């Protein structure tokens, strides 16, 4: 038929029929459950990259006790739909936070949820005196890499670059460093 902390818009999500809290840690199940959905998006990802996929070595990351979550349930399943998660730190000498995952269920994606929780995000970051956000992403996640293009992210100095060379070497790095400046204002 191919031819025919306190976060912010709250309301957003009650007009889609979600709701949000805020983790400190992810306690047992949800941490299955968060892990279940970092897997069934990203593994293949994963796996084509140089840094590969473990099924026990992501779980331990997402344990990491600096590891705070911003989540996101179904009113009516009360089932895990998204999260994003993040720790603030220091990238080159600038204050950040630094996103770890930002994961969406297949069919809560292209509703501006994604753009909720990143501008959470930032808003977080700017009232916590975080001047920067920071990321790393596949080269080969087409989606993810022009959505952030359109948040103003864009390769830090420590990004891999493209280099090719008469020798007939070509470097394609499988991964960026992407950054931008938090904002209060959106
Ligand atoms: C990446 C992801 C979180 C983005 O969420 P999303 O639901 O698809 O995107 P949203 O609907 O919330 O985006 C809203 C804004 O982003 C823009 N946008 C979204 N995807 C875009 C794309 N591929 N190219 C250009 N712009 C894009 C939209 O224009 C919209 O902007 P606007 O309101 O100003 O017009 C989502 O696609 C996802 O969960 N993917 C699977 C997991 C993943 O790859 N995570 C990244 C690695 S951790
Ligand atoms: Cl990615």
């Amino acid at each position: 038929s191919r031819r025919m902390v306190t976060l912010e818009d709250v309301d957003f999500l009650k007009n889609l029929g979600v709701w949000v809290e805020i983790y400190h840690h992810l306690e047992k199940g949800l941490l299955q459950q968060c892990f279940n959905l970092v897997k069934k998006n990203m593994e293949a990802l994963y796996r084509q990259s140089s840094f590969g996929w473990d099924d026990s070595e992501k779980l331990k990351e997402m344990e990491m006790e600096k590891l705070e979550y911003i989540c996101i349930f179904e009113k009516t399943s009360k089932k895990l739909v998204g999260f994003l998660s993040f720790e603030d730190t220091v990238e080159a000498g600038l204050t950040c936070l630094y996103i770890y995952e930002i994961q969406l269920d297949e069919h809560i994606r292209g509703r501006n949820v994604g753009k909720w929780l990143l501008k959470n995000a930032s808003i977080l970051a700017y009232r916590r005196n975080l001047k920067y956000i920071f990321l790393t992403v596949f080269s080969a996640n087409l989606n993810a890499l022009n959505f952030y293009h359109h948040f103003d992210f864009v390769p830090h100095e420590s990004s891999p670059q493209e280099k090719k060379f008469r020798s007939g070497k070509v470097i394609h790095p499988d991964y960026y460093i992407l950054y931008t400046k938090s904002r209060k204002d959106w």
